[PDB]
């Protein structure tokens, strides 16, 4: 059981790459293989609904916007860590990307599975990621700028 | 149950900061709060030896010999990733160094145990983790940077 998601730019519509999910005794880890992405800690997570196109929001477009909020069946409303349980179980740990901007450094999700995150979209956003709603929510990963939906 | 681990720079021989260990249902994680260390991604595991006092080697001088290899109570004599069963069960994820030189993303080791941990070293090293004995062993790691013992 493995699947591989094709992640596009949502500024520039080009692809970056690819991620492989995978399941293990531990969890589900994702491998990334993208490029063209800026150099440092990108905020990962994986939203509620399985689509990367645009939604409107009180006049402004949101490029990645129709994707929702962040994956939370437990309906915890809170922002935290991958391995915390009172919070978004589509919070993942933060995506780092090389000088190069490259990203290949694989990363584990203990309380994710692979069957449950068919139809959802995958995320990567241009700031970072405190796993926290303070002082910023969602971590502050501000604007979303890659985008793949798991089929 | 928590415990502080001073670490310390076997360069200069001056401290570096902090890192706190906590125990959670998913494993063991790694909080760390330190300075003064290089940007990138750095090699970070568990060593045998609880010392980080220096040791010989063909008549060179090794910083943080004293260490020993990677944590392997298993014997296992491979390098590889936190989520793999056939290799150093001291195998942490990368240690991530922003650009101002700070360190203070968390990870997670889902196959440790906090018990386990007292009487080793923690290491940092000064190139990254590809978690692989390939092209270089040890995940091509290098030369040791900082290292704290955890009593
Ligand atoms: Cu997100
Ligand atoms: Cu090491
Ligand atoms: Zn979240
Ligand atoms: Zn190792």
């Amino acid at each position: 059981q493995d699947l591989t998601v094709k992640m596009t730019d949502l500024q520039t519509g080009k692809p970056v790459g690819t991620i492989e999910l995978s399941q293990n005794k531990y969890g589900v880890v994702f491998i990334p293989e993208l490029a063209d992405l800026t150099p440092g800690m990108h905020g990962f997570h994986i939203h509620q609904n399985g689509s990367c196109a645009s939604s409107e929001k009180d006049g402004k477009v949101v490029l990645g916007g129709a994707a929702g909020g962040h994956y939370d069946p437990e309906h915890t409303n809170k922002h935290g860590f991958p391995f915390t349980d009172d919070n978004h179980k589509g919070d993942l740990p933060a995506l780092f990307v090389s000088a190069n901007g490259l990203a290949t450094n694989p990363v584990l999700a203990p309380r994710l599975t692979l069957k449950e995150l068919k139809g959802h979209a995958i995320m990567i956003h241009a700031g970072g990621d405190n796993h926290s709603d303070m002082p910023k929510a969602l971590g502050g990963g501000g604007a979303r700028v890659a985008c793949g939906v798991i089929q």
